[PDB]
């Protein structure tokens, strides 16, 4: 099984027995792909344990896989286990089960359903400013992800089910998953779960204890309703808090961008006006700061699809079973598309330059029928948070602020040291 | 996973944890299904370990599964492992891989390719008579499957590759397969094989050391060419020898049928004429003896298909993943279709009665696009053997002959004691 890429004439690092190329993950996925992209070029291959993975970087080939041939050949991502009842989760479900869920949960983030959330989300931002107003009178550094995640958790529990909460689950084992994918069926029969069975049991009843748009379209079951809640509750918590952490870091280390951002926020919203739906989509420099940070830090790093039958896309044969992977972190930093790629420059996304950008190289939300379902909510949730917070505070680095910011070497685009900055009240 | 049939309102025996209903296999598949068919009726369910299996006995529902909805929903049989390179075997392959092989190997048993085999098969029958002429001058009982299998092996090696050979591989572990189907992926990474690795290695080179119709249509690979050879070499050996054993047993315990058979053999072939292709299809009492024996002893017992997506066939919902099984042994002995079913009566298949028989109850060769590919060869190979042997010898029971014949309790319709009879020369 380790000769598939030598057979196909597809270059790539030489795998070791059993381990495949997993030892190269010692610098993390990101550094690995970046090197691989430089070592072999437009297409290479490797082996996650015994699993052959093909990395494509051709925008037409990517558009073919993510969009053109999704419903037919590349419907599902890499199998993930032990999952248990979470197999029915939309990010985990496959084939006709997924198509049903993706239709049943699509009308949750329509342009109208989000517009009803702006008056509701506008409460915890004041809880966020007032929670930030207490640790700023105190002249001390601040952990952003804590106060952001506390904010983000307030939003996710209320935008889906609605609960007024003032928020003042969760290399190690998965290392054995990839060399022992034959052990995943073992763990599924032991009720073993990558999600600890006390975190889910806390919710296998708490959900019985978006929510409205599920039973109303019930068709849909009940234990699957809990599993979708878990996906959303994580997605809205971690992703929103993590990217907001990255954004406030970049604003602090690039102060000119921060002021020019505060100037537009007070122009569209004078006298510190409440951000409404229509004023959020008007702030284009806000959008430029958001996109550029997502370029440097696509939390997902990679987009993956399982080839489910033999194909010959764009002149290249791809055999059945190969996991097709798009190195998103690698593409977002390729000098063959980005001038001075490591530098933070939101002017890449101005309406003067936003057209020299291939939407199949910059894919922080995926593409095609399987892209991020809550893309429009996450942009709206973050922008309402950046408006309300940059309307009241400025952000400076501290002595303990990590500069340059080191990325983690795990499986999530997280910083090594938590992001701490000084906050000052305008 | 053990409540699927209580949910669906489908009756069946109560399963034990982990074991499912496997403990009921203590009397063998046949007795189990026969009881289940009587206990619950037209449809029941059970659990092979954790695997839900639905047993259908409705001829329209069977015709729906085997024929009408084969290419769409019921393409593949129950997964079988550890197989190794034998995963590419046609009886084991799935989905588009199977469709390719079934097309590439279909023109091996055409009406013309078989007609070229009659002059070739006509040699070892004389080796069979002369091998039987030596242990008949000796007034002693005879093991039929030995001299039949020696004959059958002579035919299979020459009808496919061609080798003049005078022939004077192979409850226990699989018991753990069904309660540990999660262990099949484990064994596939250890090169562990249900076919001992020295039997295949004897052939992983011997085939490099039907055969003509494979490279000529090479498309087709080479390690897969060996795997198809293994399937055919087993199929032609064991099945042919085993059914011939059953046929000579039934002729001995029912002597009137044997004489009436010898009378037709000498009528179509006077002076002990060599059986040709066209004279074999003329002997209708020969065909009646063959069909009736296959009714009592369908070596396969069961036909199985894996439901690969939700369906509602003939008013019954069937969920994704359920193994749909047709209890062939049970149906061939159902009094609601067969008068006095345990009695050997070839007159069921005369042209006066052959029309009161549903070809979706009597299915000794399956049905639909996945039926026995070598059905026409096996009938021809056996009939050429019965003609040449009943033209020279008669068969009487011995003191050690097992009467009534006990079936084995394993996973193949084999007799407990080998079939031994006395042979006399005409
Ligand atoms: C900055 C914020 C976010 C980013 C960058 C992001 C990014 C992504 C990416 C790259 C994918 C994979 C796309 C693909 O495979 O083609 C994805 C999938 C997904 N995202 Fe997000 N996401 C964010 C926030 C959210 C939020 C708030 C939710 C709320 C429910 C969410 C729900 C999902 C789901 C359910 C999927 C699976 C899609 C499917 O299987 O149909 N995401 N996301
Ligand atoms: C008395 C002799 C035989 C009987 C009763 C018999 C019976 C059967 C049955 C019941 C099936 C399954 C059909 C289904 O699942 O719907 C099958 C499959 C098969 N048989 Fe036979 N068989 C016999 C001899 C042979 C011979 C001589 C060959 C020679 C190659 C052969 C090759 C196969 C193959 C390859 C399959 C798998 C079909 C597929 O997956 O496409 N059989 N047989
Ligand atoms: O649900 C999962 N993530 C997407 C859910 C929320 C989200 C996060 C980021 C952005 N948007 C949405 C993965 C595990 C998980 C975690 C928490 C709750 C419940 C479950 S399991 C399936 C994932 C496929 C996948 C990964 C990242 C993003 C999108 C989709 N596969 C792997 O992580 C693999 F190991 F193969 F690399
Ligand atoms: O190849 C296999 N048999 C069919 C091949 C020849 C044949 C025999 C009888 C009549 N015709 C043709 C089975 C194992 C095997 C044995 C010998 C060589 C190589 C391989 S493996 C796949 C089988 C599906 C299956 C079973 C019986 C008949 C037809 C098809 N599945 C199981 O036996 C399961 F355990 F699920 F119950």
């Amino acid at each position: 099984s380790h000769g598939l890429f030598k057979k196909l004439g597809i270059p790539g690092p030489t795998p070791l027995p059993f381990l495949g190329n997993i030892l190269s993950y010692h610098k993390g996925f990101c550094m690995f792909d970046m090197e691989c992209h430089k070592k072999y070029g437009k297409v290479w291959g490797f082996y996650d344990g015994q699993q052959p993975v093909l990395a494509i970087t051709d925008p037409d080939m990517i558009k073919t896989v993510l969009v053109k041939e999704c419903y037919s050949v590349f419907t599902n991502r890499r199998p993930f286990g032990p999952v248990g009842f979470m197999k029915s989760a939309i990010s985990i479900a496959e084939d006709e089960e997924w198509k049903r869920l993706r239709s049943l949960l699509s009308p949750t983030f329509t342009s109208g359903k989000l517009k009803e959330m702006v008056p509701i989300i506008a409460q915890y931002g004041d809880v966020l400013v007032r929670n930030l107003r207490r640790e700023a009178e105190t002249g001390k550094p601040v952990t952003l992800k804590d106060v952001f995640g506390a904010y983000s958790m307030d939003v996710i529990t209320s935008t889906s089910f609605g609960v007024n909460i003032d928020s003042l689950p969760f290399d190690p084992f998965f290392l054995s998953i990839t060399v022992f994918p034959f052990l995943i069926p073992i763990l599924e029969v032991l009720n073993i779960c990558v999600f600890p069975r006390e975190v889910t049991n806390f919710l296998r009843k708490s959900v019985k204890r978006f929510l409205q748009l599920m039973i109303d379209s019930q068709a849909l079951s009940d234990l699957e309703l809990v599993a979708q809640s878990i996906i959303f509750i994580f997605a809205g918590y971690e992703t929103t808090s993590s990217v907001l952490s990255f954004i406030m870091y970049e604003l602090a280390t690039h102060p000119d961008v921060q002021q020019k951002l505060q100037e537009e926020i007070d122009a569209v919203l004078p006298n510190k006006a409440p951000p409404t739906y229509d004023t959020v989509l008007q702030m284009e420099y806000l959008d430029m700061v958001v996109n550029e940070t997502l370029r440097l830090f696509p939390i997902a790093m990679r987009l993956e699809r399982v080839c489910k039958k033999d194909v010959e896309i764009n002149g290249m044969f791809i055999p059945k079973g190969v996991v097709v992977m798009i190195p998103s972190y690698a593409l977002h930093r390729d000098p063959k598309y980005w001038t001075e790629p490591e530098k933070f420059l939101p002017e890449r996304f101005s309406k003067k330059n936003k057209d020299n950008i291939d939407p199949y190289i910059y894919t922080p939300f995926g593409s095609g029928p399987r892209n991020c379902i809550g893309m429009r909510f996450a942009l709206m949730n973050m922008k309402l948070a950046l408006i309300r917070v940059l309307q009241n505070f400025s952000f400076k680095p501290c002595k303990e602020t990590q500069i340059p910011l080191k990325l983690s070497l795990g499986g999530l685009l997280q910083p090594e040291k938590p992001v701490v900055l000084k906050v000052e009240s305008r």
